[PDB]
DNA sequence: AGGGCCCCTTCCCAAC
DNA sequence: GTTGGGAAGGGGCCCT
DNA sequence: ATAGGGCCCCTTCCCAAC
DNA sequence: TGTTGGGAAGGGGCCCTA
């Protein structure tokens, strides 16, 4: 469930998860792509690249008919026709679309 | 309990004692100051840092020229003028830098 | 219990 | 200054 | 044999000085 | 302009004491 990685010493969740992890260190990429030839280090991330490949964005938008290739990248794209600004910094109140813009405007300073 | 989970965050926090300290960057509670300044700390180390503000203690001598430093960065930044040496160095570029996080922002940052 | 698979985060950087 | 696509990496969940 | 506080180590971060 | 660097923020290991 949980361990320890003999390289870096950060804690693994997950079981089975931290051969995956050293790859990281070791740089070894056991799965490669059929076309390209291009190696990866996971098997999702290569199945993704093969959708590359064919540019099929299989999430579509009921809306807008805008396509996107994860379907989590959909939800954060109904917040356009929704309006709705879930993240905000309790110091500033300002509001934002997506997490990664919240920590931007917290590491920094003077707000 | 040497390892727990955040009951905030839900991340993984390692060593006896020390979620605490964790909660308190979620919750901004300070409950250490120095009593000459007043300015409040979240941790108890950091004020024994900030107290060296006060007492004038430069515990980090050099064991060479005998110079003394508030921080330890400041030793590990004069020992190399003892050293000349460069300690960070990037393989894919044999680029050379004096810190740390100079070589992580150069293997993230466009480029080679 | 471990393999797929997906969700989720930040980081980078460009379009706007 | 705001938005968002791509990518790296971590963790939850299902199934066999 | 053990848990918690103190203590000091390490890192990346922003961003200003050089 | 690029490079250096001070300090903040935060996580983890070691030691001492109960
Ligand atoms: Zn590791
Ligand atoms: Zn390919
Ligand atoms: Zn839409
Ligand atoms: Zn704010
Ligand atoms: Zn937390
Ligand atoms: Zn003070
Ligand atoms: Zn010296
Ligand atoms: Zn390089």
């Amino acid at each position: 469930h949980m361990q320890k990685c003999p390289i870096c010493e950060k804690v693994i969740q997950g079981a089975g998860k931290l051969p995956r992890h050293i790859r990281t260190h070791t740089g070894e990429k056991p799965y490669e792509c059929n076309i390209c030839k291009v190696r990866f280090t996971r098997q999702d991330k290569l199945k993704v690249h093969m959708r590359k490949h064919t540019g099929e964005k299989p999430y579509l938008c009921q809306q807008c008919g805008a396509a996107f290739a994860h379907n989590y990248d959909l939800k954060n794209h109904m917040r356009v026709h929704t309006g709705l600004r879930p993240y905000q910094c309790d110091s500033c109140c300002k509001t934002f679309v997506r997490s990664d813009h919240l920590h931007r405007h917290l590491k920094k300073d003077g707000c």
